[PDB]
């Protein structure tokens, strides 16, 4: 019921915009329908577990908590509305970041700006209207609720967080020292910013604030229900589930077959590099070097091969360990507050663990 | 003293961004001289005249209204700040747009994403940076003033429209029931799309929000006087301001020598190809259409000869003449409500018409 309820609160919303875009914007019925693909295309097929928690954690409030049945189903209406915005603020991200990276394909698919009747000089713009959507979806449906200056107030400070976290990300590879708009950037070689806290640094900005933090606040702002947990915990919480998430995706990027990754020819600060060089003698050191960030087959091969007799599916598992205690912990803190919402963040976990 | 005040408070802004990345985003001094090089690059350089209207907005109100010195300077300093996000949100559409049409030179600069140490996998970055910085001063400046929530409102609609204009624009070259994500789109072969009304569809979005209308009106914002305007009123007069402008700008793009432009070679819809093609006769509009939309500069010279042989002069004049008349007339139904306001809009006017 609730991801039915989800969908078809994403018609309503598309109607919406494109409607708008029609009697407020002199659009003509074939650029609608352009933005129409555009927003099908860039915001559907994946999984919605991001807007889907904003859900998950209203309908955790709504069976606690005394409402009218026509407040049930506006609390349920905004954290569709909510888990939306969400989405399409991710489809920014997705679309922009594709024509950054150069990426190819995107969930089985070409990137939008590769879409023949695409190309970078739209996409990079369409990018921008997915993230103006999110606004326009914000003022309209929240226009008279009591938690639309924190929710707007919220949700620019995790998007500011993530654009920063994208520099942090795109420069990785990079000596900081080095950083100069008026110098072409060479790739580092002593590979000295490649530890645990600079790793820690970029995947904090760069997913957890939207993909953790946002639907679980967005989820408490739609039920009125902010003073039932520390905001304190639900930050620790949100980033330590969202570190183990991006390390998942890291170690996928390597070793999930393309089926079902250039994280080595792009020389990233991935877990699987800062971990290989965290516990490698100085001849596995050398050869590291002396094969990363190589577009060359050949060389991806001797850093595959790294990888895999360094045995780090060992340091994974005892990283997984630590976060299953550190999350047992936080959900336990949670828990004294409001015991509703410590189930919706031992259900996040289970789905992130799982 | 207005200008000297407007470029004081661009170091208090910078300061206040680059070191809340510091205490608060875990920024290193090597990033945070990379972004303090990114914003000078970007937001100076130009006249001021979008931000500025903010400042002369709010003096004029100054000079009729009571109000206790801190008062005063309190309102100037938002003037002052809300002229910055204006300049910020431009410089964030000049670097979008710059990697977008594949710009070369921006104020006889090299383009943002063409410095050697930056790139297009940053720039596009950087820009997405520059529009987030608006909402973190208006967000931190204006945090308890009133007129916050109807300036969030109004900064939204405006950069929304201007995205839905460089949509208009980057499509303007071809033909509208042949817009298709799935097929690369041919330039128009008819030309039956360069016409007034969807050329003066373009501009209005592109351009005139932002340039005329946002300054105007967060002018009328910071000083509490949005009762002294009808703001249909404001709305025309800034549409038509703006409208001659870009017209200003389409005609200069052609004829300005570099030192001191590629509308033919990107087959943009330009009020000089819209002009030719409503006087030309048969063999004109087919000479215009074997050169137009082409890179070869034997082609650009046989179209700009079309112009300069059509006498678009006269047809400028002409045009020249009914805004002069129609702008007059708005100011004067404008110093009914508000002589101050519409001693700013025939100041803006001067501005422009010079
Ligand atoms: C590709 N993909 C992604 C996800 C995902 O976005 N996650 C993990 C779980 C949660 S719960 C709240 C947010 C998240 C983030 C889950 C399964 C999957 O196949
Ligand atoms: C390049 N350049 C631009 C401008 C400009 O941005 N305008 C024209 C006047 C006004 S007043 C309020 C907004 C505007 C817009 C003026 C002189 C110039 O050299």
């Amino acid at each position: 019921a609730s991801m039915e309820r989800f969908l078809s609160v994403y018609d309503e919303v598309q109607a919406f915009l494109l409607d708008q875009l029609q009697s407020k914007y002199e659009i003509d019925p074939n650029r609608a329908r352009y933005l129409r693909i555009m927003m099908d295309t860039t915001c559907l097929g994946g999984k919605y577990f991001r807007g889907m928690t904003v859900v998950n954690v209203a309908e955790g409030f709504l069976a606690v908590t005394q409402h009218d049945e026509a407040t049930k189903e506006r609390i349920l209406h905004d954290a569709c509305v909510g888990g939306w915005m969400i989405e399409f603020l991710q489809a920014h991200y997705l679309v922009e970041d594709d024509i950054m990276d150069g990426s190819v394909m995107r969930r089985g698919k070409p990137c939008w700006y590769r879409f023949p009747g695409v190309t970078t000089q739209c996409a990079i713009n369409d990018g921008i209207i997915l993230k103006s959507w999110t606004q326009i979806m914000a003022w309209h449906y929240f226009a008279d609720r009591p938690f639309l200056k924190d929710l707007l107030c919220l949700f620019q400070k995790v998007d500011y967080a993530t654009a920063v976290g994208q520099m942090y990300d795109v420069t990785s590879m990079c000596d900081s020292n080095k950083l100069d708009p008026e110098v072409a950037q060479p790739m580092t070689t002593d590979f000295a910013e490649f530890t645990p806290a600079i790793y820690k640094r970029i995947v904090k900005y760069k997913t957890t604030f939207y993909t953790y933090l946002l639907p679980l606040v967005m989820g408490l702002l739609v039920s009125e229900a902010a003073a039932s947990v520390e905001m304190n915990l639900v930050e620790r919480v949100a980033h330590l589930i969202g570190e183990y998430f991006q390390v998942q995706d890291d170690v996928m990027d390597c070793f999930t077959p393309p089926e079902q990754g250039t994280d080595i020819e792009d020389a990233k600060c991935s877990w699987l590099a800062v971990t290989f060089l965290g516990k490698a003698n100085a001849a596995q050191v050398a050869e590291f070097k002396a094969n990363y960030g190589e577009k060359d087959p050949a060389k991806v091969a001797v850093v595959k091969r790294l990888y895999s007799k360094a045995n780090l599916q060992a340091d994974f598992a005892a990283y997984e360990a630590e976060v299953v205690r550190e999350v047992e912990s936080l959900i336990e803190q949670l828990k004294v507050k409001s015991p509703t919402f410590a189930e919706s963040v031992a259900v996040v976990w289970e789905k992130t663990h799982k």
